[PDB]
């Protein structure tokens, strides 16, 4: 199962993060100190590792430099006071993979920590990729940008096919044979797909080849 550490020294805040993840049927250990922290981010596996920045015996920044100095990759959550660019002005450049500023919203927590598992996630089986977009395909729910695309089912299904067969480019007629008129409203769902997935990114990974079809790209 899903392991997350939790590394946090105010221990409602701590216990909070902790049963609200439980409660969403991850397995978690929490730790209340930086000595205790420290000795868990190092030796026991761990999916995601959730550190406050300031912590008792060895704060965030220094248990996320002792994981990666010791060949530990996992990704981290930095719980923090201000955003990674107020502290990288100050001097402060900590390489986490994410970070978290107070306040914030358990939600935003749990999304955050959805995020790099998937990120991360290593060939799966129910994962695609192209590009820096990412499928589920075993909910089918598709990310970009650790953000969760809104798409209807039709337009997810387009894109799953697409993407399944990314960098070959897909007739309206292999399409119509493969989803469950047709013709007119395929345009739209096109043109609204490449809105959602590509809308704010350099890379545009929705292609569309006049006349002939659709693909996804990443090369």
């Amino acid at each position: 199962n899903v392991r997350v550490l939790v590394v946090e020294d105010e221990r409602d805040l701590a216990d909070l993060i902790t049963e609200a993840l439980k409660k969403e049927m991850f397995t978690v250990d929490v730790c209340y100190d930086g000595e205790e922290g420290m000795y868990m981010a190092l030796n026991e596996p761990f999916d995601v590792v959730i550190l406050d920045i300031m912590l008792p015996v060895h704060d965030g920044w220094e248990i996320l430099k002792s994981m990666r100095e010791s060949g530990v990759n996992t990704p981290v959550l930095m719980l923090t006071a201000l955003s990674d660019v107020e502290y990288r002005v100050k001097g402060l450049n900590m390489g986490a993979d994410d970070y978290l500023p107070k306040p914030f919203d358990l939600r935003e927590l749990i999304a955050r920590v959805r995020a790099l598992i998937r990120r991360k996630s290593e060939s799966k089986s129910t994962k695609l990729v192209c590009g820096d977009l990412i499928l589920d395909t075993a909910t089918k729910k598709a990310y970009r940008g650790s953000k969760e695309i809104d798409l209807t089912k039709k337009e997810y299904q387009i894109l799953e096919y697409l993407v399944m067969n990314k960098n070959r480019v897909v007739t309206k007629e292999e399409l119509q044979e493969h989803l469950w008129v047709f013709s007119d409203v395929l345009r739209s769902h096109i043109k609204n797909l490449r809105k959602k997935v590509d809308k704010g990114f350099k890379k545009k990974i929705i292609h569309t080849v006049r006349g002939i079809g659709y693909v996804a790209r990443d090369e």
